[PDB]
């Protein structure tokens, strides 16, 4: 069970940071096409705020996939009888994959 599960790991966090690096080089692409017009410094900073931003929401949506994915695993490993779930998303999560 740890070996499936540590595989498991393996591709959801592959998967996750193969999302990271295609939106991190389409960034970058974007990054590039804005340093060859050569704009503004004002649209510079503009452009750039924007873009880390978007990078950062990115990040956020992977670690809140991530911190998901480590309660699923902490409840798994940490399971005894008489334990609660409010949040019907978790069981439900919980249920579809194991």
């Amino acid at each position: 069970l740890e070996a499936e599960m540590a595989v498991e790991r393996k591709a959801v966090e592959d998967q996750r940071d193969g999302e990271l690096e295609a939106r991190a080089q389409k960034l970058e692409a974007d990054l590039a096409e804005l340093e060859a017009e050569g704009a503004k410094a004002d649209a510079r900073r503009k452009v750039r705020d924007g873009g880390e931003r978007e990078m950062r929401q990115i990040r956020d949506r992977a670690q809140r996939e991530l911190d998901r994915l480590e309660d699923i695993w902490s409840t798994f490993t940490k399971l005894a009888p008489k334990q609660l779930i409010v949040d019907e998303n978790l069981y439900r999560e919980l249920v579809d994959r194991y």
